[PDB]
């Protein structure tokens, strides 16, 4: 199987890792993951995931302009969006306990809590401490030991 | 407005439609489709497709800078790429008989044969004669019947 498929599977594994360091105010029986925007590496997420603790992660695509993104998702996995679309998305996320992760992220200072860098021999990611604090979920500090 | 799963399913069928007007100089037993770059609407495609005559369309993602896109695929469905990535992709396709379709309607100026516009009530598309002429495949002009009817309320 190809490198894109290889990297897609690793993206799955990395996200499950990140998830285990996150807590929701009220924990759902099924973790809702929404994939939003064009993505290269979200095909493994979209097949479904299950946490170590047994909880099912349900994932589906949703539109960038879906006004209910914040209430529909516990996790958002954010693909390519222009500036106005990005702003649009996070206005919907505001005030809801949503873990946000972007597939690309050279800057990772505006928007998502975490930004993957899928290129190179291994996946790495950056953390946005500000986003992390305004996000609504509790991020265990150990996860920062897993960032680049 | 149309949902993502609805647009994805419809993209499948417009693509099958477009495929029906195309001829490869040596028709393969199995049509190979490669999805290249970030896409919103390719999840239907990537389940694999079947053509009206029963030829299977196998689909898979591949890296933007894979130098063998031209030989690996009969069809390419192109997602979001920057100016250099696009350049890389269409240089890989030159001299090979490849049908290219973009998810977004801006790429018909830069190498793509067809350009989907997935917004609105229907999926519509536009096309580029230069890119078609150099493609190495034959494209029947009635494929625009599909475009016009799609653009009609």
């Amino acid at each position: 199987r190809t490198s894109i498929e290889q990297r897609s599977n690793a993206v799955s594994q990395v996200l499950l890792g990140i998830f285990s360091y996150v807590r929701w105010p009220k924990e759902p029986a099924v973790l809702q993951l929404c994939v939003v925007g064009p993505t290269e590496y979200a095909d493994g997420l979209l097949r479904g995931m299950v946490q170590a603790n047994g909880r099912r992660v349900h994932a589906e695509r949703r539109a960038v302009d879906n006004p209910d993104l914040g209430t529909l998702s516990n996790v958002i996995y954010l693909g390519v969006v222009d500036e106005r679309e990005r702003q649009q998305v996070f206005r919907s996320l505001a005030g809801h306990p949503v873990l946000s992760i972007s597939e690309r992220g050279t800057e990772c200072s505006v928007g998502s809590m975490f930004c993957l860098n899928v290129g190179g021999p291994r996946i790495t990611f950056e953390a946005n401490l500000d986003s992390i604090a305004r996000s609504g979920v509790r991020v265990h500090p150990s996860v920062l030991k897993l960032a680049r």
